[PDB]
């Protein structure tokens, strides 16, 4: 994609002509992420971060270099000064020829002001004037085009490569840094808090031409009106302290917001990922509750923040009628009189100093106020505990084996028992080392430890050779099923069939539509666990590694499915490579050719199986211990409110117009004078009352515009919530994580404190071209003739630039979500990228993605100052029949009128553009309010509670029955149940199993009515559907497969309702051993439980829930794969407890641990959807052609047999006591 700016000369590069070809194919067919051009190769994302990130690595050294201050990226200023000063000729050549064309304004008034007589070398002097007026605005908004397109992409390189830097870091730190913070943090630094360089460069130059040319404003307007002069220049000092304090306080407020607006965000995340255990906990009111405090303490910040930029827009807009207005008022109440070209020549003065001195002078301040607090946490994280960059590879034997000697390390340092205490093995090509252990042991600590994850405080690892690695959570990431096991491995055919194959993945891909093309969604909620297992582990399979770290890849999968791989997949694909398996199924110890058991970080013993068996030790025992205009501003006050509106602003623009009139009219009156005064009594009195009217409408105006459209922000999100809260799971499986938290992220972030900026910044602009306009027609009527065709030009602009700019707008929203999308996926598996000496892969793939953001933005910002440039070409069109159709029709014209035109006309330019580039992003940032309003509507969930409520101590016994019931996940979509009719009696304990996909969780589903039913669930003869959502879910606990700890204090893990006391929590604690592992912290009940589950064991979060479910005392209970991923310690303790606990009340257990469910008061077994047998094992197992006896046989013969007996027994005692 060659980009025709490097195949562009100087004249077409000021006017954008180069870009005018992708516009002409714009305008008639979509544009998508083809047409765009590539980046020049000077601002690639590469380019950029290398460049950065040299200047900044510099930096940290001479931190740590006979200085010893901190680091600072603030002074990485050192690597954009050279480049971002060279921006400075254009402001200062642009902001010395603003002060340049009054004196020409004033030399044109000066014409009308002595006379217009048959004079025609005076008339020849005005057209030499108004030719120089003309060129000094069409030279001066082309600096003003030039500087604020090449600022804009000065800031644009700051954020690529500050972005870049940003993954370049998150690619490398350590456990530690990924454990002080988390992926939310670091993608919002990716995505809000570097969004903040894009400006900080466009007003920074200001900050010096800001006061400079205010001092030259006096040195030129002293010389025209004299010490009065001072008092105006007097009261633009006042402003600047006044405003400052207006974009550092506001500054103040916004990073005081930020935390609550992440920690709304962090509890939204919590909300939308664990939903479906919201759902079934019924929860939902007690989120509810902690977004609307989270809010209603955010919409505090930002009706103090948004009225802190009221306060700075009408400090702005009414700038220089106060300035005016005090200059004046001492320059007549000090004897002077007002003619035409003085005070006139001063108001188009004291114009551009408002400009610059009072918006942007603050505007910069606040820019780079906000800015810093963006680069203070960028530094923040770019100083946190990388891994250690892994040692120089001495010269090795060629021999790849891993070797560990004495190993001792800890996940944390502060932990006073290590995590390993020890360690020492040697593998060699061809060995087979399977680890054994209970939970928590230490056996992905020991694979960590391999790949150098785990930082030894003693020992030594020596690792050669090609690593893949399966981890225990499988590691899905967005891509096609094929893409997924390629892991940007090239495709094999053969190969790929043969992994597939051994991996047990041909039917499961059968059964898909697309097969091994299909793409799995976020996070593998398309995917079964042992679906994700699978994919894991081909995926590792596939790079044909030489070591191999597989974590447990068979405790998601059922007993044939985990033999088939163990089998077909390790002991075949796995003979001739280095393996490393860790392991709690004791069934394959046999097949390893060496074994190692850890327990504590304690090496109990290495050696072969048979080795094990001649100690005599059982492992059983070493295992056991329009209209959206309308509904927007509708959404925020009344219409009256909005009436009201209008008319302030339409106020506050005609005294803003009114007060300039009111000087042209004085000057009038004073031209015809003459003895005879002027009444100053009454002129004073009349512009004084012009600048109040005009600086209290101002500040209402902006006041009352950001108060109203912070009060639609503050209903579009409470309306959209609660409808989310409500919307049935169906919605949330359809739609990720990701793009349900994106609309309450970026999205009502957007209406919180950026449209109603622009809208505000939209509406007064274009009402200050509308008092250009006005002020020129009622002066000037035959503009009226000439404004017709130079409106349809623009017409016609708007509209052949908004057929390109609606989507190049487009491809930069959607380009931009593949950047954190990639880092988020690059960040969870970020132990796997770094097992393969892939990290240099992944920068390439993050800086293409940042490469296609970064050619978005380019016509972005491309289309935009083309767009602008037209626009002022169109403005300096109006600006020349005002300036020339005053010399044409001088004869009628007064002096104080061509001044009053002339002063509007030349302060068009560089406005109108900013209030017609504006239109085109509210009507984009507007587009964020469909979004918004998509889910306010959304179809909601069956009603939470019917009036006719069920008895308060109902369900008082528990029977389940089923009546013809089949489930559907979607109406319409593919049956998982069919033609349910089965009962559960009271306290009956029934175990539910199958394949993987036989239709065990989907009962759950249908049970909870996360997908309606049709059929008849009765639950103590109650219908399901006739009691709303929050009865029944009330009455049913629930052990989900992956249990979710939720942030924040262990008294809302357990109540965040508060409905109990202490006492209770306490009891449920003990009941579920974790008092002393909880007590221990020094907030025993508000531990910072952080997030994500990596700071506990896996085996013990399930307690909570059952602990949850000993709160809320459920007869029904209902386990769901609780026991899968532990060993016999807890995969006994849990069932145990529940017998003892669960004992009157119906229990309801999915698993596929046989052992875990032979005792079972009934079994359903299901076989794709249906139920095959309902009876007791024993019975099952007395049928040697049930599905189920062939499910117990499969795990081996001596442990079949044992279950046997066991079931025997079980139903012995039961029937036959
Ligand atoms: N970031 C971390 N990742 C993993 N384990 C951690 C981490 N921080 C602390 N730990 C400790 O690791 C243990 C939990 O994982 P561990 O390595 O013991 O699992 P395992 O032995 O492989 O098997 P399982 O987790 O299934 O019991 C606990 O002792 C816990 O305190
Ligand atoms: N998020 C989802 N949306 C729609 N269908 C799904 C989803 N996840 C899984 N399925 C499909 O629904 C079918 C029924 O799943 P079911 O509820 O039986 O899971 P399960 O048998 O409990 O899983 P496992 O056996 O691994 O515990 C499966 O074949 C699966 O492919
Ligand atoms: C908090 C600041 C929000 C508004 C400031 C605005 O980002 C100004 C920036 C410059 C504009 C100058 C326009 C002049 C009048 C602006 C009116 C206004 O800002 O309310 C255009 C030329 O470069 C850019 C676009
Ligand atoms: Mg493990
Ligand atoms: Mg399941």
């Amino acid at each position: 994609k060659p980009n025709p700016l490097q195949d562009a000369n100087l004249c077409s590069r000021v006017f954008f002509w180069w870009l005018n070809p992708l516009f002409k194919i714009g305008h008639k067919r979509r544009l998508e992420e083809d047409d765009m051009y590539s980046v020049l190769p000077e601002d690639r994302s590469q380019h950029l971060g290398e460049e950065l990130q040299g200047f900044w690595d510099k930096e940290v050294l001479r931190a740590e270099n006979d200085a010893q201050k901190p680091s600072l990226t603030r002074a990485i200023i050192k690597c954009y000064w050279k480049s971002y000063l060279v921006l400075g000729i254009f402001t200062l050549i642009e902001e010395s020829a603003k002060v340049i064309q009054p004196i020409f304004l004033g030399k044109i008034i000066n014409y009308f002001e002595n006379y217009d007589p048959m004079d025609s070398v005076a008339l020849n002097t005005a057209y030499a004037y108004a030719t120089v007026l003309t060129f000094c605005t069409l030279i001066l908004a082309i600096l003003h085009h030039l500087y604020f397109y090449h600022v804009q992409c000065a800031g644009m390189r700051l954020r690529v490569a500050m972005c870049h830097m940003i993954y370049r870091k998150a690619l490398r730190l350590s456990n530690m840094a990924m454990g002080k913070t988390t992926t939310g943090q670091i993608v919002n630094l990716l995505s809000n808090d570097v969004n903040k360089f894009d400006q900080v460069t466009v007003f920074l130059h200001f900050l010096w031409a800001g006061p400079l040319q205010a001092i030259a404003v006096t040195a030129l307007l002293w010389m025209e009106i004299g010490i009065s002069c001072l008092a105006g220049m007097a009261v633009l000092i006042i402003l600047l302290p006044l405003q400052s304090c207006f974009g550092k306080l506001f500054s103040s407020l916004r990073s005081k917001t930020a935390t609550f607006t992440d920690a709304r965000i962090r509890t939204m995340n919590e909300v939308i990922t664990g939903i479906r255990i919201i759902k079934m906990y019924a929860w939902e009111k007690s989120f509810s509750n902690l977004i609307t405090n989270l809010r209603k303490k955010e919409i505090s910040k930002i009706l103090r923040s948004s009225c802190l930029r009221g306060m700075n827009l009408a400090s702005f807009f009414s700038a220089s009628k106060i300035i005016v207005f005090v200059t004046f008022t001492t320059y007549v109440l000090l004897g002077s009189v007002i003619t035409a070209s003085r005070v006139f020549v001063a108001v188009t003065l004291y114009g551009a100093v408002r400009l610059t001195v009072t918006l942007f002078f603050p505007s910069a301040i606040e820019r780079v106020s906000e800015a810093i607090v963006s680069i203070r946490r960028i530094q923040t994280f770019l100083l946190l505990d990388e891994i250690s960059q892994r040692n120089r590879q001495l010269p090795s034997d060629g021999k790849k084996m891993v070797h560990v000697q004495d190993f001792t390390a800890f996940w944390d340092k502060a932990s006073e028992t290590p995590t390993l205490q020890g360690l020492s093995f040697t593998v060699r090509p061809g060995e087979l080392l399977a680890v054994v252990g209970p939970v928590g042991a230490g056996k992905s600590s020991l694979l960590s430890a391999v790949l150098g994850e785990l930082a030894p405080s003693h020992g030594l690892v020596s690792v050669h050779g090609r690593i893949a690695y399966v981890s225990q959570q499988p590691w899905v990431f967005s891509g096609t099923l094929r893409s997924n096991i390629l892991f940007g491995k090239k495709y094999e055919k053969e190969r790929y069939e043969k992994v597939i194959k051994a991996c047990a993945l041909k039917k499961d891909l059968q059964l898909l539509e697309d097969g091994d093309l299909t793409v799995i969604g976020d996070r593998g909620t398309t995917l079964s666990g042992g679906q994700k297992a699978r994919v894991n582990l081909a995926r590792a399979v596939y790079q044909d590694a030489d070591i191999y770290l597989l974590d447990d890849p068979l405790s998601a999968v059922d007993a044939e499915v985990s033999r088939h791989l163990f089998e077909l997949c390790i002991c075949q694909i796995l003979h001739e490579k280095i393996t490393i398996l860790v392991t709690h199924q004791l069934q394959y110890l046999k097949a390893a050719s060496q074994i190692l058991i850890l327990k504590d970080g304690k090496m109990v013993q290495k050696g072969t199986y048979t080795e094990f068996l001649k100690s005599g030790i059982d492992f059983g025992s070493l295992l056991k211990k329009f209209q959206a205009y309308k509904n927007y501003f509708r959404a925020g006050a009344h219409w009256i409110v909005f009436i009201f509106l209008i008319l302030l602003n339409t106020a506050a623009q005609v005294a803003y117009v009114l007060q300039d009139w009111w000087l042209s009219y004085w000057a009038n009156k004073q031209s015809m004078l003459n003895t005879e005064k002027l009444d100053l009594n009454w002129y004073l009195g009349i512009y004084s009352g012009l600048t109040v009217a005009t600086v209290l409408f101002g500040i209402a105006r902006s006041l009352l515009v950001f108060y109203v459209l912070v009060n639609s922000s503050q209903t579009l999100h409470n309306k959209m919530f609660e409808s989310i809260l409500k919307a049935p799971v169906l919605f949330f499986d359809r739609n990720p994580i990701g793009r349900i938290l994106n609309r309450f992220s970026k999205d009502i972030g957007h209406l919180d404190d950026l449209l109603p900026l622009t809208f505000l910044d939209f509406i007064q602009t274009l009402l200050q071209v509308v008092g250009v306009v006005s002020v020129a027609v009622a002066v000037i009527p035959w503009i009226a003739i000439p404004l017709v065709p130079l409106g349809i030009i623009f017409i016609f602009l708007r509209r052949y630039f908004l057929e390109t700019s609606r989507d190049v707008k487009r491809l930069e929203s959607t380009t931009r979500s593949p950047v954190f999308s990639h880092l988020s996926s690059s960040l969870q598996g970020l132990w796997t990228i770094r097992a393969y000496k892939a990290e240099e892969r992944c920068q390439e793939l993050f800086d293409a993605h940042q490469d296609l953001h970064s050619e978005a933005w380019f016509l972005f910002l491309t289309t935009s100052r083309w767009f602008a440039v037209r626009l002022d070409a169109i403005c300096a069109m109006f600006v020349i029949i005002v300036a020339f159709g005053s010399l044409i029709l001088a004869k009628t014209l007064d002096a104080g009128q061509v001044g009053l035109a002339l002063s509007y006309a030349l302060t068009l330019m560089g406005m109108f553009q900013w209030c017609v580039r504006q239109s085109a992003e509210v009507e984009n940032m507007m587009i964020s309010v469909e979004r918004v309003i998509e889910y306010t509507d959304l179809e909601k969930e069956a009603p939470w509670e019917y009036q006719k409520r069920p008895p308060p101590a109902w369900p008082h016994e528990g029977v389940i029955i089923f009546d013809n019931v089949n489930f559907m996940y979607s109406p319409g979509g593919p049956l998982v149940l069919k033609h349910l009719t089965a009962l559960i009696k009271s306290q009956e304990k029934v175990g539910i199993v199958g394949r993987t996909g036989a239709g065990k969780s989907s009962l759950i589903s249908a049970l909870f009515r996360l997908s309606e039913p049709e059929g008849k669930i009765w639950i103590d003869k109650i219908l399901t559907t006739e009691i709303g959502l929050h009865d029944l879910r009330k009455k049913m606990s629930i052990i989900p497969q992956e249990p979710v700890l939720f942030t924040g204090t262990m008294r809302k893990n357990l109540d965040p309702f508060n409905e109990h006391t202490d006492e209770e929590l306490w009891n449920a604690l003990q009941e579920v051993q974790l008092k002393e592992t909880i007590e221990d912290l020094p907030g025993k009940m508000d531990t910072e439980l952080a997030e994500s589950g990596s700071n506990f064991s896996v085996g013990q979060r399930q307690l909570v829930c059952l602990a949850r479910a000993i709160l809320r005392k459920n007869q029904i209970l209902i386990i769901d794969q609780a026991t899968a991923n532990v060993d016999p310690r807890t995969d006994e303790l849990i069932q145990k407890k529940i017998r003892e606990k669960f004992a009157h009340c119906t229990v309801l257990t999915i698993a596929h641990r046989l052992n875990t469910i032979i005792d079972s008061d009934k079994i359903m077994v299901l076989d794709s959807g249906r139920l095959k047998e309902y009876d007791e094992p024993y019975v099952l197992l007395q049928n040697k052609e049930s599905l189920f006896y062939k499910m117990v046989q499969q795990l081996g013969k001596a442990e079949a047999a044992a279950l046997t007996e066991t079931a025997k027994q079980v139903y012995f005692k039961r029937n036959y006591p």
